[PDB]
């Protein structure tokens, strides 16, 4: 019933029957990788490329027993030609920023998948099934780098409900630690983007704290109030409303209690926690108590598609996260 | 399934098997507080006390249409008697701290409900379905008093499945914004503690964050972990773990990934969050996404029981309350 859910799973279908994405995935060496993207080729679903040394890669799914046919593989060691074009792009973004070296730097496998989609010889990076966070988000902030009017990179689970309800956006519960207000908008305007581009649906964006209205009064519910004064005057046709609770964001009996004049009425599809410890805590209650599905998260803030996955994901997440880092077009 | 919601269940039927408590509620001119008093005492559950002019009381009920057969009503307008012997005992405790005019502070009815509490002439006091929080919390800090080596007024939720699962208690989610580590330890332990009382079943007691074991390292992680080491040194006999995501406290395959040292093995029933926005939006979520019930919530770290409703609240709210703060024996 949920249109945002309803476009979603079948925006996922159908991206079948349009032209593949190109999804690069630098942690190749990893049997998940290489099972997740199989499938992904063997549905049609996307065009993977692995970021390895071919004879290096060949003997790993060799000796892993994992069908190898029909996928791109691309050595970072090589292509010279085509680091050369990396390292030009990126001494013209950087400036003075660019490292010598730069041509070594991108034979890096992180760095060399971050240039294909910074240069749009792939349309997604997806990271982190072996490399640390910090190292793929350093990679995607050095040479993708942030998008214009973004200072600061955040992340947004879609929350898709297994039983039954609305798909939901929760967003930053895995970068920011302590957004400042100015962060905290940030976060809010990415997620915004990164809801419509995936879902089709306008976003209701909801600024969450532990008081409703001025319902408390403490420097944590200002930061907020701030925010949301920021996000407004970026965004002034952005459905928003900010400091509400949980209940009055996503509740229309208690927005009409709590918050009457609130233009969200209850009907919140995007929720901007306060801090890494509510978000984080947050979305893992949505899903151990609530049923949910959490996927992936998706990073946003970045000029370009370069996600993070947990070194401990399944393959089943590796899948989830490229289809819907796919659908945005 | 769950002992401990068996046990609350239970232990709420068997309110009848016994000798009631006398749970007073001074915000009395209130047709909820008629309707539940009316209830507990029709059900045989508890012996309410309404605390009011009877005058005033009765033409009330009279013009609420609710039936006032058989409810102790008590004047803290009268009753100079008791309130010399609340005087005294106040000023005993309270020593140069006791205003004067105590006698005329004891006719509020917050005050006087909580002199009688404090007294033992009622178990537990019920308000804040007309008085303010802040009125409410005040109250029982000056007339009833911190609980002795408990420097810290805090609250837990029972959260209850309505659908299936374990009975959780989700602490501070509404008095302490921003609990130093001490604090945040008071309210572990005072959890704990009525966690037991409530329950009959053993705590297994987590400290939330964003991070498990040292998987992220910030000032936020920091507290949480020095809160950690405080309980344990302060109470060595419960069992706890410290810093915590939501997932490795709940969910044994997680804890043995990202925390297979801890003591709680993915089975903790208490959670302690490390911040009101933590808290509050974590409950709300637990309620509205993932059907529970959030029971009071009760206040924890008096001597004896006051609790707190919400002025929007239910008749059904004060009912489910005053049985849950009925069951400790």
């Amino acid at each position: 019933t949920d249109p945002a859910l309803r476009a979603i799973i079948e925006r996922c279908r159908e991206l079948a029957l349009r032209a593949p994405a190109r999804v690069v995935f630098p942690d190749a060496l990893d049997q998940r990788v290489l099972k997740a993207a199989q499938y992904l080729h063997q549905q049609g679903l996307a065009t993977p490329i692995l970021v390895a040394n071919p004879f290096e890669l060949r003997q790993f799914a060799l000796s892993h027993g994992v069908a190898m046919d029909g996928l791109q593989v691309i050595d970072p060691h090589g292509n010279l030609a085509m680091r050369e074009e990396f390292a030009h792009r990126w001494l013209a973004r950087a400036g003075e920023k660019t490292p010598p070296d730069a041509l070594e730097k991108l034979t890096d496998p992180l760095m060399f998948a971050a240039a294909m989609v910074s240069a749009g010889k792939a349309d997604v990076c997806i990271a982190g099934n072996l490399s640390s966070t910090a190292n793929v988000l350093r990679a995607g902030l050095r040479i993708i780098g942030l998008q214009p009017g973004c200072k600061t990179l955040s992340s947004i689970f879609l929350m898709l409900p297994q039983y039954s309800g609305p798909a939901l956006g929760f967003a930053d519960c895995s970068v920011v630690p302590q957004p400042t207000a100015a962060q905290l908008a940030d976060i809010a305007l990415a997620s915004a983007e990164t809801w419509r581009a995936i879902t089709g649906e306008e976003p209701r964006v909801a600024m969450l704290s532990f008081s409703s209205n001025g319902s408390a009064r403490h420097p944590c519910v200002a930061n907020v109030q701030q925010a949301t004064e920021i996000v407004r005057e970026r965004a002034p046709k952005l459905v928003v409303d900010g400091e509400l609770q949980f209940d009055a964001a996503f509740v229309p009996e208690v927005a009409a209690q709590k918050a009457p004049a609130s233009p969200l009425q209850g009907k919140a599809n995007v929720m901007v926690f306060p801090s890494l410890e509510a978000g984080n805590i947050g979305y893992k209650i949505a899903q151990r108590l609530g049923g949910y599905r959490a996927v992936g998260p998706l990073i946003q803030g970045l000029a370009a598609p370069m996600h993070d996955l947990s070194r401990g994901c399944s393959v089943q997440e590796i899948i989830e996260l490229a289809l819907v880092a796919a659908v945005p077009r």
